């Protein structure tokens, strides 16, 4: 149901990740090297604009568009940490500035983060505010025209390099859910405390760190909606995350499909190919399948969210859904290629490894589960 | 994306099947009957006429809006045998009739299948030729304007019931895959000898006897196709079945989901509802995101269909995701229920046994597999 | 690991049952037939006097050679609704009345039970204590020398053939836990109401009704053990139930292996063998690991319980485990035959039947998994 | 069933292996430093020793006993690939020299290896004979009292430390399995070339390298066994490589299970610990119910290898299902503890990283599933 249009810029986008994407990615995994010559290309082409209005500078196309190109972007390019950190800046950030900012909070910040090269981080989740996120401990203490920031907040993607936090705080701890607020911080803003890139399994080229605010200071003008709003725009923030930030892994679990289809016709054992062995041949039955529902839950949420419909439940289904699929694939491909699928010079375990990342970002499998039960009526 | 016409005609389908279809299932289901008086109000209310064209007495739609409706009626109806029944009637033997008879044949026999009450039955399977179906033994001998046709025909689902056959016969068994040839017999035609309906564990409801041809001779015009032509004509009625006799499994599968929800919400234990209990509750979130995917799959092979394209790959992968999928949402929803979901008079024990002939009629599980891999060019 | 004794005495088993037992299965399973005839027979061999001494008539074999034994009768006897009505005789009744039983009350009712042809019913679960087995609502309220009873029990193996009935009342529902209290009630005492056995999926060959208590009346001498000792003898019970009611299940296991390995090597496809293609052979794969992973889980509780330890753990295990192995055994059964599988007169569908109600009877599986999380300190 | 001595000495193993094998894991992962130190502290305890006899300066431990203190060494020692680099050394090249080697040959290179500090290799895996492991390349040509050996062997555990190589060669490929035959070629042989060892997922801490023989020369003395005995001697070594190389493996998935549980009662969400959510605790009890599993397929090996029989499906079984076994639970740990198990400095990541290559060495599942297959009779 794609048209020329969608077919034609997707093939684009592809051609434009595999030609001028080009990086030493054994070498920038296991050095944990952010790209930052790539996400500056991304920009340009106009990736971080793809769902923002033309007027703050953006691309605005619609979200199906924005999907089909999303899922070229991982088919074409290999660098999962690199989409990662893409998706945090634009779902978790662009976003809900969009959604909840005056038009002089986004006349400012949007134009900056779409075109200008300033990167954004999304910091929410706390050590004991992870899933039970409306137990965050983060203080806003209003002193006039401003807000004094109190609070620790870990696993904050983009935080060594992003230009503008969006933090998640409360004005009172008592109010719970009806408390929290949302705070626009510009780097380096006195108090705001970064640590080094904390050290991970994949998506080892994305920089994840802690962030402690110790009296950070803001003007009312920078919080992001009225007080109390801050849970309103969490969950509409999870819900373009959720069904958005896994739309780039259905076309990774594409190029791996294609890639074990290929080692299965072409490796011979016992006088044949592989292939020919229904054990192995299931093994990309069952990748086929995955691929092709992962399709449907993600086609699913950007048709809903382009007719301006609430998907939240669609968005957990699918993140549920693509996130255990690409697991399971990556472990398959690995399964098909036998030792050589372990070894560091072929890249298919660094697949598996990024692949993990995507059960604990946008809320954990159990998490998704829980949500989904209480849309039952559970 | 379903427009008004669409929701109202599904829904004016589950109130047919609601109010005018009730019979006593536990004691149908026990003495294996077939419900004649349902099977008459449905091709009234014109269910065998759905993908059939005006012209022939039938309704003409389309096939997106049939499996919605179809999806609808397993909804409503609880009669799985009676379902099973009438989609071999409509999509093995009404639609390679429509596809490959002359004008004339056409003219004659698709009117009675639509509103004559005339029922069809599908005779291509033998005891040494279930999966291997090209190695057919039936063979069909050539004497001027006639063939003189002899072999055994194991399960022949209506066989018992039906007034035309679709036969699948070899005119030279050298010839193999080209020798394959396609005949319709009336029912009583001197040597068309046909056993008492086979006992089985579910679809109790639909008569499958066996079918032995001793010198039965048809005339070369009730010959579908020409000589050879046999293969094209299987092949054509495989893609329709396999896509479309599930679609009513669906519905049941969205029948089933509420009514174990409802039953989680009602049935209390340790001072609470089951559904509080994360084990009861994640057994209803599998059945919601299998319910889903056999959408999605339904879906699928509808609009290509419609866009008349070719979709044997993605009829294969909606009868082994649905078959699949249907009987471990039957197995959750008795789990649910506990022992009382092993009782008789619950019914959900039916809903299983009807469930399992889904992964041996329309191909089994591990042929959808075989014929997926071959797609995937192994 | 088994000696000469041990070899012989199951293959005399075997023999017994394979000789003397043969009966009218499709017949008994399709018009609800307890075998009394088999019953008898049973008894005389010695069955259930395996675990129970001399003294009280029984054969006073060693645990271990008691699980071997059944195991080989569970192989040679096709009726698994018999095997399920002696166990729950053997286990649930006769094991609770030889631990915590008086001299009197073993000496009276034991050698009846093992050798006169009296058979026991365990009654404990109640409409809303189920899994909730604690929240009893059964009453017994003591006048002098006697106990009045009051209450209603669901599911009641062997009831309506009993000749003693195991009950698990209260004496005072605000103690909870620490007011349950066992009784024994003769057949057709003044109070003592049955219902007509309830119709089930599989295991109809073994009677299940309702029970209903008004104003029964029982001496204080047939209370099994002290007032508020209920709670130690059904968890003491529940681990020869658990642990030993399907020692007969592995052995029907056995029997379905070796049926499918045959139909597997003797069945041809394409020119070959069924079992040459590995989706047919994988499934005999997954039957020949869960077998050997059923023997280990009985033969551990088998020890454990012969060396007088309390293995209420390692018996939730093997129930979990084996009941779910015995159903998904049972079900790629029914697929390596295919169609042929399904059809009532092959009798592999009736098994499959009889393999769900161990996922209910005992504990469901969901209950096991609890006990366990509590085993392990969660 | 394990007596005070054998419950001591797996207890003096664990305090050995936490006490004085203390290693910078994360460094020598990360680095790929093999530990030469804790492997010559684990000869001078015996480790090496185990099951060989106290008349080649071994230990002479019952196969029962050897298991149960590798469970032990696998509790104690955190470093997999140490553990991989020796159980290789031990069960693929000291056991086969011990059952088909001369007196003279066992008196020479026995108490080296068990005590001298040399190392042992085993080469039969070649690119084009993995799983056809008969379709051997690497060809032994006879020249009087020695033998020109030409061939690749890819993946040499231990190559690049090695003192001695077990090589499986040809005498004339002609003759196919009948023409294998091992021979023993010590260190810097002229003519034998060894590869960098190669960098892989997990496992990084064991050195594997390739190997390439350019008309090595080695004396009929060196031949292990007859000409001929090369399958005997394979097939002898797979019996004791798949059953005992993961039983210190059992061990881990002990020490990650109670890790776990530490985890499960310790961290908090919702105002509970997060045990106390059946999504959390039910991997608890899965990893519970893999660990039992686990132990019963090594405890059937070790006493049918100890009882002097064939245990060759046996070891495929143990094999196939604890490798299997111990991915599922290393990938339950890291969901368990959320985000928090997928940094390095947890090293639950490392846990699963090295768990997968036990589904590669040894054999394939799908190989180990296909010998399983052929015992059955397919
Ligand atoms: C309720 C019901 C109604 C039916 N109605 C009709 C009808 O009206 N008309 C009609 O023509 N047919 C009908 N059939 C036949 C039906 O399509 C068969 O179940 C099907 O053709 C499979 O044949 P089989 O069961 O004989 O199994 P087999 O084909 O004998 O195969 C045996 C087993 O081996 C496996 N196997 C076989 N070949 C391969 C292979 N190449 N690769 C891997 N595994 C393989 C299969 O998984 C199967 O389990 C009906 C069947 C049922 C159950
Ligand atoms: C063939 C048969 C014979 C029987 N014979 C006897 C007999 O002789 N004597 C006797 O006393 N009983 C007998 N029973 C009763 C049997 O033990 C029950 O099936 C069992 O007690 C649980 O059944 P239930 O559905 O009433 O549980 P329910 O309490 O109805 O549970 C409903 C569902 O919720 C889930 N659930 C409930 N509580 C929890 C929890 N805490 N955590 C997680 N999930 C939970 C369960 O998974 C279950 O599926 C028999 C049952 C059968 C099927
Ligand atoms: C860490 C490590 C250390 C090793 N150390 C040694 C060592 O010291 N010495 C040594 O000799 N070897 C060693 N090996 C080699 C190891 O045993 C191989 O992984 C194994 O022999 C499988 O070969 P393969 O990976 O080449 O895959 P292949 O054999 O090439 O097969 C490719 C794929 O096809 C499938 N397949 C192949 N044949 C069949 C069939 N008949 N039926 C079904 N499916 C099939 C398999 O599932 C596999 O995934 C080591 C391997 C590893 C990973
Ligand atoms: C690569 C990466 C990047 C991230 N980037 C960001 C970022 O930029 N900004 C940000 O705000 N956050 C970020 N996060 C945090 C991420 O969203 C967390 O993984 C998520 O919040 C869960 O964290 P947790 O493991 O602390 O959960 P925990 O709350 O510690 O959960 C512990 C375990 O208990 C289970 N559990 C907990 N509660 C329940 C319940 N109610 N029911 C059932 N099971 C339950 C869960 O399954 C989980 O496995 C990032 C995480 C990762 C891994």
């Amino acid at each position: 149901a794609w048209n020329s249009q969608q077919i034609q810029f997707r093939k684009k986008v592809i051609q434009f990740a595999q030609q001028s994407l080009i990086s030493d990615l054994i070498k920038n995994d296991k050095e944990e090297i952010f790209n930052r010559d790539a996400w500056q290309k991304c920009s340009e082409f106009g990736v971080h604009g793809w769902p923002i209005p033309a007027r703050y500078g953006g691309q605005e196309l619609d979200i199906l568009t924005t999907a089909y190109a999303l899922q070229g972007l991982g088919y074409g390019c290999k660098d999962n940490g690199l989409i990662f950190a893409m998706n945090a800046h634009i779902w978790a950030c662009e976003m809900p500035l969009l959604t909840f900012g005056t038009e002089e909070q986004k006349e400012k910040y949007l134009p900056l983060l779409c075109r200008g090269g300033w990167i954004a981080s999304h910091a929410a989740t706390e050590p004991q505010a992870g899933s039970d996120i409306y137990s965050l401990k983060t203080t806003a203490q209003k002193d006039g025209d401003k807000y004094i920031l109190n609070g620790y907040k870990h696993y904050v993607t983009n935080g060594t390099i992003a230009d503008l936090f969006i933090i998640f705080a409360t004005i009172d701890p008592s109010l719970g859910k009806e408390g929290l607020t949302t705070f626009m911080i510009e780097k380096d803003t006195p108090g705001l405390i970064l640590s080094k890139p904390i050290s991970k399994m994949g998506m080892r080229t994305a920089e994840v760190p802690e962030l402690r605010l110790e009296n950070c200071e803001v003007s009312a003008a920078n919080r992001l909606g009225e007080e109390g709003t801050g849970l309103a725009i969490f969950n509409h923030s999870m819900e373009w995350e959720r069904g958005f930030i896994l739309a780039a892994a259905v076309g990774t679990m594409e190029r791996l499909l294609e890639q074990s289809i290929r080692y299965a016709r072409s490796h011979k054992q016992f006088g044949q190919a592989i292939g020919k062995f229904q054990l192995v041949a299931n093994k990309l039955v069952e990748m086929k399948l995955r691929l092709e529902n992962a399709k449907a839950y993600l086609y699913k949420v950007a048709w809903m969210k382009e007719n301006k419909q609430m998907a939240l439940l669609e968005a957990s289904m699918a993140n549920l859904y693509i996130s255990e699929a690409w697991v399971q694939s990556c472990l398959e491909a690995i399964e098909i290629h036998g030792a050589y699928g372990y070894l560091t010079n072929t890249e298919l375990e660094r697949e598996l490894r990024d692949a993990i990342a995507s059960k604990f970002y946008s809320g954990t499998s159990e998490i998704q589960r829980v949500v989904i039960a209480k849309f039952l009526g559970l």
